[PDB]
């Protein structure tokens, strides 16, 4: 009844002030906290902060 | 009858705020959301939120 979907393609130069929210604290509005269902398309090609 | 263009050319340090518009609610006054046709040149270097 109460789902939010998130699209997100994971590069090799993403920060993770773009799939979380980026902070001012961090303007997580409609994200990956606040998600049911969220979809991480190529997730063997992030960066090291994304992984940790 | 009703259509507006908007050319932008991608660069590798470009913000997301200058191709769909700066937020204050968000003025997206003549932009993306609303444009019924949209050129964006050099797509092959633009930054990982905008792709996004």
């Amino acid at each position: 009844q109460n789902a939010r979907a998130f699209e997100y393609l994971m590069t090799r130069f993403s920060t993770p002030e773009e799939v979380f929210g980026p902070l001012s604290e961090r303007l997580t509005s409609g994200y990956l906290p606040e998600a049911e269902i969220v979809f991480l398309d190529e997730i063997w090609k992030a960066g090291p902060a994304i992984l940790n």
